[PDB]
DNA sequence: ATATATATATATATATATATATATATATATATATATATATATATATATATATATATATAT
C-alpha cells in the first residue's frame, strides 16, 4: 500500500499522577527502495504535552 | 523440442559533498611547590641582685 516515498509514525503516551513521558518513533523511506538498510529511523523520548 | 542470448527490472555498491564529532597539538591561565627576608623562640655566657639558708652571735 505505501511502496513509495512514505513517513510512518507510531506514539505511546503513558502518565502517571498528571506526568507525561510520550514514546515515539518515525520510519520514512525516500524512494522506493525497499531494503532494511534504507530505512530511515528516528526514535523519540519526551514528557512534555507539547 | 531444448537451450541461447539480449533487454529489463531491481538489489547493492560506489562516488561525492555536508555537516558533525574527533585526535593531535599549541598556548593559556592556574596551582603546587621552593626560596627568601623577616620576626620570634631556644639556648647560652656573664653577671647582678635576690631569696633561701648555713653557719653563727647572741640570749634566757
Amino acid at each position: 500500500a505505501r511502496p513509495g516515498k512514505t513517513v510512518t509514525g507510531i506514539a505511546a503516551t503513558l502518565e502517571r499522577e498528571g506526568k507525561q513521558v510520550r514514546l515515539g518513533a518515525l520510519l520514512w523511506f525516500d524512494s522506493t527502495s525497499s531494503s532494511v538498510t534504507d530505512m530511515k529511523r528516528l526514535w523519540l523520548f519526551s514528557d512534555n504535552p507539547g
